[PDB]
């Protein structure tokens, strides 16, 4: 049983191909619509096709901003293209994406189930690899505002993790005002609680510190069914916010009086052996104040992951670490000067 379509590659010029592929399982719906799993004929190789329903007004947000895209920490566009189910009378986008067979979210969680936390080495690999697919599409004024650990991609033998979903992602700008209902309910930052629509791309870096501290304590830092059940999760843990801070968060100032609490000393938030750098980088990233968290790349350059600049660091099953060290003059826009940390002596060897 085999389907063959005519796709458009998703970069590189406007140049169709014939793709043919089989096995087509499905994997989990959801909001947009259908997850498939297929494997394509010649290659063998496996591709996930995620099929939406196609909007007759405007060409698709996702798709615009996939072909914009090219990472190593980022899943790959391969081809994208066009059908329907029965007589319907309504449009389908298919995106055909590079097929990878773990998530953190699911990887996290087998962790947790058998009562162990993931060694740090993983967990720095990990958080690295987001924070420099962040700081590459935060390059472009790229949101995600969706970072969850289910939309971390994982190859567990390569150690490869790759950034997908971007259904909620958009291009901000400055003096427009964008919706406060999108990321995920425990990965939400303050400013998108209090419902602020002023807010910049330092979500996704709140969000991240959240899947870091989920990563050390095996389960959510801040949970909750409600807006009120998370906000004293994270007041428990930052303390009150200052007057100043709501000011800065969203200036609309809600106008909710929160209880008086102190700051948990942050390294009395997680187990007795965990590293302090690792504690150190959380509370730089889950601060109040939108502006005083770290970038995505002066996360990158913090000294949590400096064991990963070491010439001799692999993996424990002993391969080397994946590509970490390759940074375009894009990526680094943000910050260059920052290259002189980023990229290591050892790697600058000819
Ligand atoms: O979704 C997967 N891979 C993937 C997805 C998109 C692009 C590339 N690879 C794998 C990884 C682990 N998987 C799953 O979690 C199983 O599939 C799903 C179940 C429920 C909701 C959504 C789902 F996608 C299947
Ligand atoms: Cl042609």
């Amino acid at each position: 049983k085999v389907t063959t379509v005519v796709a458009t590659p998703g970069q590189g010029p406007d140049r169709p191909q014939e793709v043919s592929y089989t096995d087509t399982k499905v994997i989990g719906n959801g909001s947009f619509g259908v997850v498939y799993q297929a494997k394509l004929c010649d290659s063998g190789e496996l591709v996930a096709i995620k099929k939406v329903l196609q909007d007759k007004r405007f060409k698709n947000r996702e798709l615009q901003i996939m072909r914009k895209l090219d990472h190593c920490n980022i899943v790959r566009l391969r081809y994208f293209f066009y059908s329907s189910g029965e007589k319907k009378d309504e449009v389908y986008l298919n995106l055909v994406l590079d097929y990878v067979p773990e998530t953190v979210y699911r990887v996290a969680r087998h962790y947790s189930r058998a009562k162990q936390t993931l060694p740090v080495i993983y967990v720095k690999l990990y958080m690295y690899q987001l924070f420099r697919s962040l700081a590459y599409i935060h390059s472009f004024g790229i949101c995600h505002r969706d970072i969850k650990p289910q939309n971390l991609l994982l190859d567990p033998d390569t150690a490869v993790l790759k950034l997908c979903d971007f259904g909620s992602a958009k291009q901000l700008v400055r003096g427009e005002p964008n919706v406060s209902y999108i990321c995920s309910r425990y990965y939400r930052a303050p400013e998108l609680i209090f419902g602020a629509t002023d807010y910049t791309s330092s979500i996704d870096v709140w969000s991240a510190g959240c899947v870091l501290a989920e990563l050390l304590l095996g389960q959510p830092i801040f949970p909750g069914d409600s807006g009120v059940d998370q906000l004293v999760e994270i007041i428990k843990v930052l303390g009150t916010p200052t007057r100043e801070q709501i000011r800065e968060m969203n200036p609309n100032y809600t106008e909710f009086k929160f209880p008086q609490i102190k700051a948990h000393p942050w390294t009395k938030v997680f187990r007795p052996r965990t590293p302090p750098e690792a504690i150190a980088l959380c509370s730089r990233l889950l601060e109040y104040t939108p502006t005083a968290r770290l970038t995505p790349l002066e996360a990158c350059a913090h000294s949590f992951f400096d064991e990963l600049r070491d010439p001799n660091v692999k993996l424990p099953n002993g391969r080397d670490t994946p590509a970490l060290f390759n940074f375009t003059t894009q990526e680094l826009s943000s910050n260059p000067p920052l290259a002189t940390i980023l990229i290591p002596p050892h790697a600058r060897i000819q």
